[PDB]
């Protein structure tokens, strides 16, 4: 049964640690401070006095730390134990730092593979749990149901290692903003006297109509062609500005509706009104 | 049996009056440029000479006129002949145009609700399809099967006859952010050779994802009380601006996720930095 440790005891770091537990694998785990976890002690995995007899203790090391530099000052120490060994790197980072971390392991001899998670930690071990790995293609392989135990959804995307944090940004990037949409929606509705838990049961046929699109807007873009028919860019950026004007009314800070409205209308300036929303695409590519 | 009469015949009128006819009403059409109806006339929809004689036909009048003066210039000489009838304006624009137009009913002894209509055209009359109403009740009540047809889903959120408008714009301020969200995810990932729909099959995990944070968020919002178990809005903030740091060295515009960066940097200035991101409805409320 492949031996695995994990460095950097975090909650993501404990509950990663966590779900090899429930997998059966054995697990050491180690942490800068001592308070940290000892629930997974408690559950069977092995606490390390140090970094490199963690590292010693695991065929696939998985390192959970707060920054990118921080998980090269753990890891340069303990190279010479990582030799030959599988590291998977599921520290945020950006894909320049990813790349750099892939340079590192390359001249060390370590097979590398540059991950991010992509559920917050309670689904961590869940079949729906979704993690992307990027990196060495036979480190994966080899060592996929280790990452099936992290996540029934873990998925390789190629071996470019900054492709990893390239998918995780740019799925941030669409879950971040809808959470600040979300905020002023109903801030919105509470302008006029309509409490947030009135509108949620409703939001649930824009959360359908959002699926729908998801697969739409993608092929459009892929195609880089937009259908009109369905829905006009031109009328959308007068429907954007209606809710513009009418938060501003009420006193909201509006600057996220207007930068929306902004790239959008940039879009049909650059000549694309009978287009559908995905051609907003190009106003977000050519900012005046 | 109930006579419905459709005044207006751009897309959404002429949705709206197929609708009606799939559901067997007798349904009488009136636009100001001549075509606009032919196939809805050759399915059995009567054309009106006139806009009296439109208004005359139905029980219920059904206006889809886009533009705010035409639409007024079309009623106000009908006036009389609405009289006893009932009067839907199915448009979007603002709670206030929602309330003006109701004096201007209620003078004139007209029974008004004001509608919207929040699903794309092609699934109006759909099962599934989701409009709200506000105004007359005994109105919506003596007429929801014919409600109904237009969309399954329809629903009546109250008579002050503006609160359809409130809960059609907080619902479009959270859609329209999405979307606007989700064209900028996959134009991030293209910068680095990522097809978009390589990506959209992993975003139904952060579509669930939503799905549940609708729900709390409503309920910190109502509350007033935002703590955060796992996430600190000042380490929310920091991710944030990672995103906004990657697409911005790709290019892209990133108008919104500063302004969604600085309105989250407003609440934890005003003092939130320790609390989950419903906290930054304060910084959408007092702007600086």
């Amino acid at each position: 049964i492949t031996p695995v440790t994990v460095i950097g005891l975090g909650a993501m770091g404990r509950a990663l640690a966590g779900a090899l537990l429930d997998a059966g694998y054995p697990t050491t785990v180690w942490n800068r401070t001592a308070g940290r976890g000892e629930d997974l002690v408690a559950r069977g995995a092995t606490l390390a006095a140090s970094p490199a007899e963690a590292v010693r203790a695991g065929e696939v090391v998985l390192v959970c730390v707060v920054d990118y530099a921080a998980s090269q000052a753990i890891l340069e120490p303990v190279a010479a134990d990582l030799a030959g060994r599988v590291l998977v790197n599921v520290t945020s980072d950006s894909p320049e730092r990813a790349r750099e971390a892939a340079k590192w392991a390359d001249g060390h001899g370590i097979r590398y593979l540059d991950g991010a998670v992509m559920i917050p930690t309670v689904m961590v071990g869940s079949t729906d749990a979704l993690l992307f790995y990027a990196g060495d293609k036979s480190a994966y392989d080899e060592h996929e149901q280790v990452f099936t135990s992290l996540g029934g959804q873990s998925a390789y995307v190629g071996a470019d290692h900054g492709l990893a944090a390239v998918y995780d940004l740019s799925m941030l990037d669409f879950f971040w903003t809808s959470m600040s949409g979300l905020v002023h929606g109903y801030a919105l509705a509470a302008k006029d006297g309509v409490p947030a838990t009135s509108i949620a049961p409703f939001l649930k046929a824009h959360i359908s109509l959002l699926s729908l699109l998801i697969e739409v807007t993608a092929k459009d873009l892929d195609a880089g062609e937009y259908p009109g028919a369905e829905g006009n860019l031109a009328m959308e950026v007068e429907g954007i500005e209606h809710i513009l004007h009418a938060a501003e009314l009420r006193g909201l800070d509006v600057s996220v509706l207007r930068s929306v409205r902004d790239v959008a209308r940039r879009a049909v300036d650059l000549g694309h009104g009978a287009d559908s929303w995905s051609a907003t695409v190009e106003g977000a590519r050519n900012p005046a």
